[PDB]
């Protein structure tokens, strides 16, 4: 018997497991697709029920790979969405989220997100997003990879006040967020969404890590998972195209990370003690 996902309640109530699961280069080979769609299907089963992509992650396609792995169980998942800042305008929005709701195979999506910052005025997105969650057809707006100053702005517009999340770059090797963005979001009651929780894998062959995972007898991943479990206000959306993978990240649950471990994974990955640049991919 495993431990359960912790939840992270959104501002307008909602609750999810602080463990999700990604998306981005699914969709791009025709030989792993079976798998991919399988991967989803197991972390939903296994509870990780918030599922991130976007229009742009092959063009439709990771999109097409998550209407397959809900399809029978929508009701089962927390499906996450994105627009491009290109498309971001006030029609454009609209024809984006479509879109993606033709190739999720699905009525609404339950969070949709503003991708990165562009030119379009916040304004203009933010009218298009409530106008669709009005229609049905959206349930909650939010942003990503938006800095304190992007924040900020959100405020000047009008119904800026609802954003629901900012989904960030965030793991042990970029703790930027740290600083100022994290605290923010934390007060402000907005849940930050982690992606690339295992830094793309680079994490995976740091050597404190390994020691640590070790210890426990659980691998670096796992142990990369459990930190940002520590973490309130914090859903990780790990990515892996392997069902044996999915299975692992959850268990990553069952890990209690000590006093002591959290002390050195503080002294080989320092949290920032200035201002940083938000990093981003
Ligand atoms: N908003 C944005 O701008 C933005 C930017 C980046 C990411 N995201 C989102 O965040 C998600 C996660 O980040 P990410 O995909 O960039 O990288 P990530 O989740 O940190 O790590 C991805 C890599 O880790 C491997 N992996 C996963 N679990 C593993 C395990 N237990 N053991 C060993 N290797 C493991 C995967 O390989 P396999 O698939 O081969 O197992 C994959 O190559 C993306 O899928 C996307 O949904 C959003």
């Amino acid at each position: 018997m495993h431990d359960p996902i912790p939840t992270i309640a959104f501002p307008d109530g909602r609750k999810v497991p602080a463990l999700g699961q990604g998306t981005w280069r699914m969709g791009e080979n025709r030989a792993k697709t079976a798998d991919e769609v399988r991967s989803l299907q197991t972390g939903l089963d296994l509870g990780m029920t918030l599922i991130d992509t976007a229009e742009m992650y092959g063009d439709g396609a990771a999109e097409r790979i998550v209407g397959e792995a809900i399809k029978g169980r929508r009701d089962e998942a927390f499906v996450v969405s994105k627009v491009l800042p290109s498309n971001a305008s006030r029609a454009g929005t609209v024809a984006a989220c479509e879109r993606s709701l033709r190739n999720l195979g699905i009525d609404c999506v339950d969070l949709y997100l503003l991708h990165w910052r562009g030119g379009y005025p916040l304004a203009e997105t933010v009218a298009a997003f409530e106008e669709l969650k009005k229609a049905g057809k959206i349930r909650a707006w939010g942003v990503s990879n938006f800095d304190v100053d992007d924040m900020e702005e959100l405020s000047a517009v009008p119904d800026g006040g609802n954003v629901a999340a900012n989904q960030v770059l965030y793991n042990l090797a970029r703790r930027g967020i740290e600083f100022d963005l994290l605290p923010r979001c934390r007060a402000q009651g907005v849940p930050v969404m982690a992606y690339s929780p295992l830094d793309e894998g680079r994490l995976l062959h740091d050597a404190d890590l390994i020691h640590i995972a070790k210890a426990h007898q659980a691998t670096p991943a796992q142990v990369a998972l459990a930190f940002l479990k520590t973490c309130s206000g914090v859903i990780s959306i790990p990515k892996t195209g392997s069902p044996e993978r999915a299975r692992e990240n959850r268990d990553a649950m069952d890990i209690h990370l000590t006093t002591e471990n959290l002390a050195e994974l503080d002294r080989h990955f320092p949290p920032p003690r200035r201002k940083t640049r938000l990093e981003v991919i």
